[PDB]
């Protein structure tokens, strides 16, 4: 039960628990991309802490998603969590460009769940969702956007340089 | 070309950069309105630096939207910048008015492309507009408001001596 | 009207006009250059924080014209700035190209208006210009034939991996 | 004697000797001036401060020209200093009048020494004389220029509150 929830549609409850689920995926493909650069036989360790540090945003993102859906008194449903897309990720351009893919389904699903919002003419809900994620996945994209030409103008010149060099020159910290 | 771009409409595009270009318009004018009060014959600095300050608030502004714009993976472009509407500014409250006249035209095409973002379900660009633009003119707009109120009583009793007091007591730091 | 006014002439008055459009001009045009680099399809920050920062140079120097022509109790008057002359400035070494044409023109105006002054028997003018402009015009020009050389230098071994290394290497910071 | 002089002209020599003359007679005119300005029926204590500020800088220039004189081998020869043109100084605005009319003298005989070492070839003179005088004058003639308008705009609206405010916001520290 709930003493509290008010202006907050079953409609929109349902989507932000489909929300959790795809940020938890996302968490989840992350996982999987930067241990894949961790291997013996890939060995990028700034590509692997690069998806290391993406899939703890996107786990960050589910929790404040659950946080938000008990502050309007709705309740979190869990559901299966289905496997990355894939076992083995490529080359670097490869992994970065799966990386936007996954990026803007995410930005597609807030920029649904925005409109259910509006409507709803629930303003609380859009602007939670601006806020801790809009604003965040413009940013981000750009960035792996701007990865992904660096990496591109690299290969093309020497694969197996390019990939060393954008490692140690971008990403490692 | 981009690999970024994610429901960004070519007409919000357009509408960004000709923003852009008002507030460089809008920077320059208040460029000119500085150096007017630093005449000898004018010799305001508080003036001067009221409208030098805007100068820069102005800039800043046409380069935050200009860093929106390669965010979003639209693209950047410039027009000739009209020179302000005047060579000469008269009195202060003459320069505060205009002044005022000014951020009203900012604000409405602010307003205009808030209305274009809603029209166009672009909550990034919206929110983008509120954040750093719109209670930022709200803001500005009081304080010149205050301002004209101020320097207009002040004149109303002795022109030269209301002048230099407004300079004095009110805008100098 | 000025009380001020000793050994200035109508014709330096002028030509210092000109110059804080030409100065004006250039800063637009450094500012089109930053953000040319900043899309997404080009990501060369360094090269982004380059330019800006000549924007803001060329800026700073149009004002210190500015403060000279009132402190000599000439009269600011100010034209249409015309847009830069191009909208995408293709490669690393295209840019840099562009910049020092650019540069040898402001190195010119302030050549001009030394001539004019030393015509007029102005000295306060043409050390003026020697101090804050001249001097500064020799260093930027031998800073960016710098980077031109090096830049033509591994664009000519490869040019995608030559262009990233002279950005991460030369120019970030 | 000297075993040191070279490209050191007799009537740049002369004309430096004058010059000491003009620097020492200013510097007692505004001691006059700040004298004035300190009379029991007068009482302006920021305008006593402000020329008796004067004197010191005027003291100093000279001081400067001799140094520089014996630096090239020239031999200072001293002249009567005549007493300052007026025993009182009347208003405000006429005191900062005359003020003005003296620094044009000032900045006029230097002018014509500069014009002087250029017919000669002496480019240190010339440089020397820019860089502790020339640059100098200019930034106080404008400041005296802004302080006429200031108090000229006071003393239009009423004259006793006009001079006691400006004594008190603008030259008082
Ligand atoms: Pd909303
Ligand atoms: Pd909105
Ligand atoms: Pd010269
Ligand atoms: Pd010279």
């Amino acid at each position: 039960s709930s003493q509290i929830r008010q202006n907050y549609s079953t409609e929109v409850e349902a989507a932000v628990n489909r929300l959790v689920n795809l940020y938890l995926r996302a968490s989840y493909t992350y996982l999987s991309l930067g241990f894949y650069f961790d291997r013996d036989d890939v060995a990028l360790e700034g590509v692997c802490a690069f998806f290391r540090e993406l899939a703890e945003e996107k786990r960050e993102g589910a929790e404040r998603l659950l946080k938000m859906q008990n502050q309007r008194g709705g309740r979190a449903l869990f559901q299966d969590l289905q496997k990355p897309s894939q076992d083995e990720w490529g080359t670097t351009p490869d992994a970065m460009k799966a990386a936007i893919v996954l990026e803007k389904s995410l930005n597609q699903a807030l920029l649904d769940l925005h409109a259910l919002g509006s409507a709803q003419a629930d303003p609380h809900l859009c602007d939670f969702l601006e806020s801790h994620f809009l604003d965040e996945e413009v940013k981000l994209i750009k960035k792996m956007g701007d990865h992904l030409t660096n990496i591109q103008r690299l290969v093309g010149s020497q694969a197996g340089l390019g990939e060393y060099l954008f490692e140690r020159l971008t990403l490692k910290h």
